[PDB]
């Protein structure tokens, strides 16, 4: 038979609250900023401004602690940060496990991107959060980043007790944009890997991920992908930029599921999935397609659509009331997933 499909509502017409904010956003004069300028922009503008806004919402320093690790991956070591709640009078308490994969088009970023958000979340949800510095493109080609994310997931599962986590209490993988893509890969791998038999993932949250290389989009679905042309000039992410990030990632085979998670032979028996989409985004429809395929494979699933706002608008414009709602609904989706192993 066929399957259901999430269609329209003026998804790419500017949200009334976003148009004025966008009108005041400073844009670089470069027609196409080079990679070093994009990395510097996140380092110098996006994360400092995000942290300045989030600073008054951070929990008291008594309510959480941070632990940094350096773990082996193929051919190098990877930095891992853990976010551990410490407000209970019981210093031996163990908590559910949240494994978070940061954004950046596979080519940008590290734990700094979500550091404050995870400090907040670990206190709000009473979970141990984990964030990892997976290797970036183009210096490392796909699937190096995905393999690092997976090695970190294995490390966090096996070593949970050493930072007061217990994945039997809940084990949620979550990722943003390219990090969501890498977590989609990791969730399929983990489903099939007997390593995880005793500590399986219990849930997954993703925000607006890429799901398939354009050159590997299955013919029968090419008609579903309207956003790539309709939103080809959308704020914060153009079609041109999507293609450039795919090129930087340089997978040997764009049809392989280790790059295009849409193309795993089976999407059955994945963790329950909370999917968050931005309406004004060239990557919108491949994400909606991935969600449709996961739902048709029998996996429990929730979708939230933010019409009229671009890719990652909540990371660049967190002071918007709408952006705060996006983060609140992220946390609510996490709470839903963790409620499947309630503590």
């Amino acid at each position: 038979m066929a399957i259901t499909l999430f269609l329209d509502e003026g998804l790419s017409t500017a949200h009334p609250e976003f148009a004025p904010v966008w009108a005041a956003f400073p844009q670089p004069t470069d027609p196409f900023p080079p990679l070093e300028a994009r990395r510097a922009f996140w380092d110098e503008v996006v994360i400092p401004n995000l942290n300045k806004f989030l600073e008054p919402s951070l929990p008291s320093e008594d309510r959480y602690r941070l632990e940094d690790y350096y773990i082996p991956v193929e051919g190098t070591n990877m930095h891992v940060r853990t976010y551990i709640p410490t407000s209970s009078p019981d210093k031996t308490k163990t908590y559910p496990l949240l494994y978070w994969v940061h954004c950046g088009g596979w080519a940008i970023g590290n734990y700094e991107m979500d550091d404050y958000d995870l400090r907040i979340i670990c206190d709000k949800l009473q979970v141990c959060a984990v964030s990892i510095d997976y290797r970036l493109t183009p210096e490392s080609s796909s699937p190096t980043g995905a393999k690092d994310v997976y090695a970190g997931l294995k490390w966090a599962a096996a070593n949970a007790g050493s930072f007061n986590a217990d994945p039997k209490k809940g084990f949620v993988i979550a990722g943003q944009s390219a990090g969501g893509n890498l977590s989609l890969i990791a969730a399929h791998w983990a489903r099939d890997d007997p390593f995880f038999a005793n500590t399986p993932l219990t849930g997954q949250l993703v925000q607006y991920p890429p799901t398939c290389h354009p050159e590997a989009m299955p013919e029968e679905y090419k008609s579903c992908i309207k956003s790539m042309e309709e939103c080809r000039d959308a704020p914060l992410l153009s079609k041109k930029e999507v293609y450039w990030f795919n090129e930087l990632a340089n997978p040997a085979d764009p049809h392989d599921p280790s790059f295009s998670p849409l193309l795993f032979p089976s999407h059955a028996n994945l963790p329950p999935l909370f999917f968050m989409s931005c309406g004004w985004d060239p990557l919108r429809d491949e994400g909606l397609l991935y969600h449709a395929l996961v739902k048709e494979a029998g996996v429990e699933t929730r979708m939230t659509m933010y019409p009229g706002v671009p890719h990652a608008f909540h990371m660049l414009f967190r002071s918007m009331k709408l952006a705060q709602k996006f983060q609140e609904e992220t946390i609510e989706g996490m709470s839903w997933l963790f409620s499947k192993t309630p503590q």
